[PDB]
């Protein structure tokens, strides 16, 4: 069993045009609100595999939504912010990831898709008045399709992380490579987005987005704790510089704790 779409890479279709950003199926499985900004396609699900999956697919060029020339295509759920910054603070996110098609360009720093998201604003400045802290972008890797076509294969996950807050661009962030995935495998993912004791200091507090995919961990303290106010995550489908992206998520759970 299928859920993959094979046809043509197409800005828009008639299906995917929704008229509005919140625009959702009826009890959908998938936890969070829909930011739908993209008119390839809207949120709907399939059965299969023996699940019940979300389904997220952007292509290059169909947002419809923010104005032109700014934002990349995106289909997202939000889950309501971590607002504290007391030890004992966190978002954490569960579910289960399918990859089934990332954007790709043919160079590293504008390939690639995301299929979730740590973010939280911060005192002092600095970058867009709702900033990223890191990203998690899959990559494309290419092989024989038993035809003699290369095609996606495998993902390369990464993290795009600041260097400081609101950090972007070449200077801002860093890319750091976490594993392969197969295309189609089934991977469990966490990520837990928080604030807790610093061991290394006394009083003082460590910011973090800890992942772990399909078993391995992959923990990371956000730059400059003291500034930050609050721990979000966001989960779908976002950026599709050339081609098309498709994430498939099962089983998705989400819990917060505000400790002051
Ligand atoms: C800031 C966004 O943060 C998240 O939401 C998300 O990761 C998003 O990624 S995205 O979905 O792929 O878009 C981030 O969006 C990128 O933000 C960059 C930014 O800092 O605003 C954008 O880069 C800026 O604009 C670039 C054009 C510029 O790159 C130089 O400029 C030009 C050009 O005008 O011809 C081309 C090349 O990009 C490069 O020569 C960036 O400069 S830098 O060299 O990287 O430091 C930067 O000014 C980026 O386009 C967004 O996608
Ligand atoms: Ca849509």
């Amino acid at each position: 069993q299928t859920d993959e779409d094979t046809g043509p890479v197409v800005d828009c279709t008639n299906q995917g045009t929704n008229p509005t950003r919140d625009t959702d199926i009826p009890n959908p499985r998938n936890i969070g609100d829909i930011d739908d900004r993209s008119c390839y396609a809207n949120y709907s699900e399939s059965s299969i595999l023996g699940k019940f999956w979300g389904i997220y697919n952007i292509t290059d060029g169909s947002n419809h939504m923010d104005a032109p020339n700014t934002l990349q295509p995106r289909i997202e759920r939000s889950l309501s912010r971590s607002q504290a910054t007391g030890a004992g603070s966190y978002a954490r996110f569960r579910g289960v990831l399918r990859i089934l098609e990332v954007g790709d360009t043919g160079t590293f720093s504008s390939s690639g898709s995301y299929f979730m998201q740590a973010m939280g604003k911060h005192t002092g400045g600095g970058g867009s008045p709702d900033p990223a802290i890191c990203l998690y972008r899959a990559h494309p890797v290419y092989g024989d399709d038993g035809n003699g076509n290369q095609v996606q294969v495998s993902f390369d996950i990464w993290r795009e992380q600041i260097n400081f807050r609101g950090g972007s661009g070449s200077a801002g962030r860093t890319e750091v490579f976490l594993k392969n995935v197969l295309k189609n495998e089934q991977i469990d993912i966490e990520l837990e987005v928080g604030f807790r004791d610093d061991p290394n200091n006394p009083g003082q507090t460590l910011h973090y987005a800890d992942a772990k995919i399909g078993g391995e961990e992959f923990n990371w303290n956000i730059p400059e704790p003291e500034r930050g106010i609050e721990s979000g995550i966001r989960y779908g489908a976002y950026r599709v510089k050339g081609g098309r992206a498709q994430f498939r998520w099962a089983n998705t759970s989400y819990t917060k704790d505000e400790v002051n």
